[PDB]
């Protein structure tokens, strides 16, 4: 009855034939909650041949997901597999971000506002530090301008894209000295910590604040790489002359972990100060 | 030993135009070291990109190589760059191996005998003993038969090519992330654990996870805890029992050196 053309499997979700966007390996639908009459995002994975040992640990992290609420994380309703129609794909339903990603909203404008960059970057660590204070904490671990989304009409801005790269990583990330039929399992893991969310939130906010992406002048990750193990700055960091704007950015990308400020020293920065309630 | 075709840039090693073997990344030939009269290794290296901070550690690494001395370790005696082809090249002079590597070796043979395993595989645990035990430890990360030599008129076995992967080396999201994503992290235990492989690979004559089509594979199955297909290929149970207790997924339960070397297994043929 409502134009609808697929169902989740509880029933509880309809899927529109509109399309909303579309990024590498996934599209976004319109869909509905029939229970809220409130619009979500149908969004459709691609399947990336897990295996169910993979599928098996998503599954733990998407129920955890589920019980995530806080204004700054976009919603996550529900995910199952899928293979209507032939087509093999994971459903992700999620809150709907009507403007999309923050990088394809800051294409539509030239130079960056004081006044934006705050309120933009204020709500960004509200949500990290919300996930940093999770029991046991969540790293995001992959932030940047092209999964962090907005509300055009309220400038809600919030952190998305949780567990996804996780999910659709068809590779072991970076490589790795030895050979692989003799390397130690140990050899694969990856250590970070909050600090990585840190370092990609100096990055994010360089990139809003110049209107340009960091490290362009490289023309490959292996100039970007040498430049980054050196500790060599992007050189669009160059162009930030607002002193606080600048010295937030350079205690988020130390190249040491251990001297970068956490989320709650920045959040403490008189740049992104607010009302508490005090008068 | 007659007609030189070039010198080292200190004047001390000579290279002969005989081409003894190629390798990984490299082509070795033979030479002499003028000042003992000793043949060596003069091997040239497939030209790299390098740039003058590379070139600057390799220089400081090479010249620690020098220092390790150790009969189960191929000793490293000069390194250079030049100009070869047109194209800028690393040359290493080392110890010469005349049988190649423990892999080229082996392909004259059928069956692995059990007093050769236990004769190669003590020597390297000698070798992996005093790199672990260097200030500071030093860490093979590659160890595999196919860095590992022999001298066949003698049975000397020796680990070589330190260093090798990481300088001949090629190629989250990068932009964004931290340095420390690209830090790697092993201490001993991977060795141990490479070689529980080497012993596998003798013992059965093939590689490890051979049964894997790619990379991806076999890293779904190391980080599974599944064993290759060649272990339970094993027939004697003493040899299988050793290799378990080094590719035990749990670092921290794997043997040590220690322990591999007092095994009886590996005791020295003194009677």
């Amino acid at each position: 009855e409502m134009k609808a053309v697929a169902t989740s499997p509880s029933g509880r979700f309809l899927k529109f034939d509109i399309e909303l966007g579309r990024g590498a390996f996934k599209t976004v639908y319109k869909g509905l909650d029939t229970e809220t009459w409130v619009e979500v995002a149908w969004c459709e994975l691609q399947d990336r041949k897990l295996t169910k040992a993979e599928q098996q640990r998503f599954k733990e992290e998407a129920e955890m997901l589920k019980g995530l609420q806080h204004p700054n994380i976009v919603r996550f309703y529900d995910s199952w597999e899928s293979i209507l129609k032939g087509k093999k794909c994971i459903v992700l339903v999620t809150e709907l971000m009507t403007s999309g990603t923050l990088k394809t909203y800051l294409k539509r404008f030239k130079v960056m506002k004081p006044k934006v960059l705050r309120s933009w970057c204020r709500q960004i660590l509200k949500g990290l530090q919300f996930l940093h204070t999770r029991t046991p904490p969540i790293i995001h671990r992959d932030l940047k301008c092209d999964n962090i989304f907005i509300t055009g009409p309220t400038g809600s801005v919030k952190i998305g894209d949780l567990g996804l790269a996780t999910l659709m990583r068809t590779s072991f990330a970076k490589s790795v000295i030895g050979t692989p039929e003799f390397m130690a399992p140990e050899m694969y893991e990856e250590h970070y910590d909050e600090s990585v969310d840190v370092y990609a939130f100096g990055m994010c906010m360089l990139e809003m604040a110049t209107s340009e992406y960091p490290y362009s002048e490289c023309q490959n990750a292996a100039q970007i790489y040498r430049k980054v193990t050196s500790g060599i700055k992007p050189a669009s960091f160059n162009k930030v002359t607002d002193p606080e704007v600048k010295e937030i950015i350079e205690g988020c990308i130390r190249q040491n972990k251990s001297e970068r400020l956490s989320i709650r020293d920045l959040l403490n920065h008189a740049f992104f100060a607010e009302d508490t309630g005090l008068r």
